[PDB]
C-alpha cells in the first residue's frame, strides 16, 4: 500500500537536472507515495512559450497548495537567448517566486562522515537564512549612454510632496546605474523566522549588513532586528543561553570562516546568495546543501535544488555518453517539500517516508557508493577512476534499493509490535 | 647616514592604530629615513573639528606627491556620534579618499610559515583587485516612510529627453530604496589594472559579478573586460599561458574556496571588501593582509592598514593595561608607500630599506616573537599564556632590534665589495 502523500506542487527544471527530476520521482517517489502532484514545467523552453506566465502560475499554485518542490532552472543571459532563440532574455523564475511568495531561504550544508571539509574547524552546522525579497533581485538597472543626470525621487501616495536626490552627474563619458528597494514588512518577517529558527536550533544569532556605508537602507534591517529582538525574543534567548548580535558583513564573513559552526547567519538577499555558496563550499561540496523558502504566513514553503543545472553533464548525455551526476539536492527539495506536507497534514507515515529518504542518501553514501563529483571530493578529480563511482543510473537503483529495504524493515516492524 | 626618503603623505588614524602608528614611526623609520612627510590628522576628533575637509585635503595631497600611507580610521555609526559629540554621521574617509583618486585596491595574505591557514588547500597566493571606485560606497539611500512611488530618473546632459523607471510602488507600508552607479572610464581602468597585474604575477585572471541578476549593471563591466581582453591582453596571456575568465560571484567564491589559490580575483568593490576579508582569514589572519590603492594614472598609490582599530585593545590601553596588538598590517602600509615612492624616485636605498622591514617582520614572528592575536592563531585565545607572546613594546622593540641588525650588516658588505 501506498502512502496518501496530498497536494505538491512540483516545478519541472532544466538540463541534467531534469532528466535527474524524473528518475527520482520514477524510482523514490512514485513507488511509494500517492501525490495530487500539480505539475508546472519552468522548462526554458515552456517559460519561452508561455512567455514566463508559468513562472507565475506556479507561484500562485504554491500560495494555494502551501507546498512547492522545484527542479534547478536556466536563469538565461546573452548566450542562452541565442541557443534557444528566446523572445525575450527571461528573468530568473527563482527571483519571480521568491517576490511573490517572500519569506526567507534556510540554506544548510546536507553532511556525510567520509566527505572532507575544506574549513576544518567547521564541526557543527552553520544554517543561513537569506531574506528571500527584494534588493538586487527586483532592482531596475540600466546603461547611462552618456553625459547627464542621474535623480531618484519619492512621491507619497497623496500627492503632498516630492523628494529628489541626485545619484550622481556623469559630466563625461556614460556608465551604469540603479535603483533598489526593500519593504518593512518583509524585513520584520524576515527578523521574526530568523529568531524563531535560532530558538528552534538553541543556536546564536548573527544578522550581517554594511549599515556604516549605507546608514539608512542597512540601518533599516539592524533597527527593525533590534526592536524586535528587545520586544519580542530577547527573554526567550536568555532562558537557552543564546544571544543576537549585529555585525559588519566584512566582520561577519571573517567570523564565520574562524568559527567552529553552530549558528544561525541572517543574510541580506544578494549576502545570502553568495555565502550560502561558500558556506556549503567550505563544508565539502557545493552540490550538497538544502535550500528551504519559509513564507511569512507560517504555512507555505518551497524546497528547491539551489545548485546549477548541471551543463556539462547535460551535453555528455546529449551525445549518448555516460554520466555520474549528484542528485542528492533534488532529493532533498523532495524531502523536504514532502516533510512539510507531512506536518501540515499530521500525516505520520509520510513523515516517515521523508525522513527515511534523507537517512538513505547518507547512509548510502557513507557505505561508499557515490557519483564521480562525490569520489572527487575525496580523491581529486584527475584521480577518480570508473571503479571509484556509480553512474546516475546506478547510483539511482542503488538508493533504490536501500530505500526499499528501509521501509520493508521498518512495515514489518509494525505488524511484529 | 639615513635614507633620503623624499615626499610621502601620512594620514593619522584612531585608537588602537593611532597608537602603534606613531611607534612604527618612532622606532622604524624615522631612525633610517628622513623624509619629506604631508601629515594629516584624520583621527575622529580632527574630522569633526574640520567637517571632513581634511580627509578631502590630504586625497589631494596623495594626487601631488603620489604617495599616500594610511593609518586604520573608525566610520561612525550612532554610537560613535555619542561618543565623540560629533556634527555629523561623517562618511567612510576611506570611501572619501577612493572616489576622489579611483583604481584599485589590491589586498593579498602576509604569510608567516608558522600561522596555520583555516583553508589547508591554499598553498598559493590568491590576490583580489577591489575596483575603489562607485557602487555601494558612492549610493544614495533613504527611508521610505509610507505609501507611494519610488522613481529612477535619467536626463542627457543635452536636456533633450528624460528616462523614468518605477523603482516600486508602495501600496501599504515603507520601506527603503537607494541609486548607485558606476563610470565607464573607471570600469576601464579596473579591467586594465587586473589585466596587467595577472600578466606581473604570471596567474590567470577572474572577474566575479551577478550579470545575470543585474543584467545592464553587471553586464557592463563583464562586458567592458571582455572587449579590453580580446583587444590588447589576449595574446600577452597566451604567450603566458594564462587566462582571463568571467565567473558568476556566487561561483567564484566556491571555486576560490576549493582552490589551491595562485590567481587574481578582480572583484566590484563591496565584493572585494567582503571577499578580501574572508580570504585574509583563510590563510590565517584578518590582520595579516596588505592592501594598496593603484591609481589610473600608473604613478599614483595609497597603502593602507585595511583593518579594525582594535577599540577593546584601546580601551585597556586608556585604563593603563599592558596591550599586544598586532602591528604587522600598518608596518606594511609605510613598507609598500615607501617602496612605490622608491620605484618613483629610482631610490635603490629606499627600495632596500622597505624590503628589509618587510623581510624583518616576518622573521621576527616565524622566529617565534609575535603578539598575543598571532599567537591566539597558533594555540587558540583561551590557551594562550603571558610567555606565549610580547606586548605592543616589546615586540616593536624586537622588529626594531632586527632591524638594525639587517640593515647593519647590510651597510657592512658594500663597504667590503
Ligand atoms: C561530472 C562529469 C561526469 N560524469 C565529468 O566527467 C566532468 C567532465 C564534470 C565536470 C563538471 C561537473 C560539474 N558539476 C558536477 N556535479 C554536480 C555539481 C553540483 C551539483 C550537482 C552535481 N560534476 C561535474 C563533472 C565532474
Ligand atoms: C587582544 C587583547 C590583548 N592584549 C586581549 O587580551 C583580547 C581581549 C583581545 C580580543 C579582541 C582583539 C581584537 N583584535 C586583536 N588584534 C588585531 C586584530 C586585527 C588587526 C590587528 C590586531 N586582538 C584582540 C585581543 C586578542
Ligand atoms: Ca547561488
Ligand atoms: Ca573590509
Amino acid at each position: 500500500k501506498k502512502i496518501s502523500g496530498g497536494s505538491v506542487v512540483e516545478m519541472q527544471g532544466d538540463e541534467m537536472t531534469r532528466i535527474i527530476w524524473e528518475l527520482i520521482k520514477e524510482k523514490l517517489i512514485f513507488p511509494y507515495v500517492e501525490l495530487d502532484l500539480h505539475s508546472y514545467d519552468l522548462g526554458i523552453e515552456n517559460r519561452d512559450a508561455t512567455n514566463d506566465q508559468v513562472t507565475k502560475d506556479a507561484a500562485e499554485a504554491i500560495k494555494k497548495h502551501n507546498v512547492g518542490v522545484k527542479c534547478a532552472t536556466i536563469t538565461p543571459d546573452e548566450k542562452r537567448v541565442e541557443e534557444f532563440k528566446l523572445k525575450q532574455m527571461w528573468k530568473s523564475p527563482n527571483g519571480t517566486i521568491r517576490n511573490i511568495l517572500g519569506g526567507t531561504v534556510f540554506r544548510e550544508a546536507i553532511i556525510c562522515k567520509n566527505i572532507p571539509r575544506l574549513v576544518s574547524g567547521w564541526v557543527k552546522p552553520i544554517i543561513i537564512g537569506r531574506h528571500a525579497y527584494g534588493d538586487q533581485y527586483r532592482a531596475t538597472d540600466f546603461v547611462v549612454p552618456g553625459p547627464g543626470k542621474v535623480e531618484i525621487t519619492y512621491t507619497p501616495s497623496d500627492g503632498t510632496q516630492k523628494v529628489t536626490y541626485l545619484v550622481h552627474n556623469f559630466e563625461e563619458g556614460g556608465g551604469v546605474a540603479m535603483g533598489m528597494y526593500n519593504q518593512d514588512k518583509s524585513i520584520e518577517d524576515f527578523a521574526h523566522s530568523s529568531f524563531q529558527m535560532a530558538l528552534s536550533k538553541g543556536w546564536p544569532l548573527y544578522l550581517s549588513t554594511k549599515n556604516t556605508i549605507l546608514k539608512k537602507y542597512d540601518g533599516r534591517f539592524k533597527d527593525i532586528f533590534q526592536e524586535i529582538y528587545d520586544k519580542q525574543y530577547k527573554s526567550q534567548f536568555e532562558a537557552q543561553k543564546i544571544w543576537y548580535e549585529h555585525r559588519l558583513i566584512d566582520d561577519m564573513v571573517a567570523q564565520a570562516m574562524k568559527s567552529e559552526g553552530g549558528f544561525i547567519w541572517a543574510c541580506k538577499n544578494y549576502d545570502g546568495d553568495v555565502q550560502s555558496d561558500s558556506v556549503a563550499q567550505g563544508y565539502g561540496s557545493l552540490g550538497m546543501m538544502t535550500s528551504v523558502l519559509v513564507c511569512p504566513d507560517g504555512k507555505t514553503v518551497e524546497a528547491e535544488a539551489a545548485h546549477g543545472t548541471v551543463t556539462r553533464h547535460y551535453r555528455m548525455y546529449q551525445k549518448g555518453q555516460e554520466t555520474s551526476t549528484n542528485p542528492i539536492a533534488s532529493i532533498f527539495a523532495w524531502t523536504r517539500g514532502l516533510a512539510h506536507r507531512a506536518k501540515l497534514d499530521n500525516n505520520k507515515e509520510l513523515a516517515f517516508f521523508a525522513n527515511a529518504l534523507e537517512e538513505v542518501s547518507i547512509e548510502t553514501i557513507e557505505a561508499g557508493f557515490m557519483t564521480k563529483d562525490l569520489a572527487a571530493c575525496i580523491k581529486g578529480l584527475p584521480n577518480v577512476q570508473r571503479s571509484d563511482y556509480l553512474n546516475t543510473f546506478e547510483f539511482m537503483d542503488k538508493l533504490g534499493e536501500n530505500l526499499k529495504i528501509k521501509l520493508a524493515q521498518a512495515k514489518l516492524s509494525l505488524e511484529h509490535h
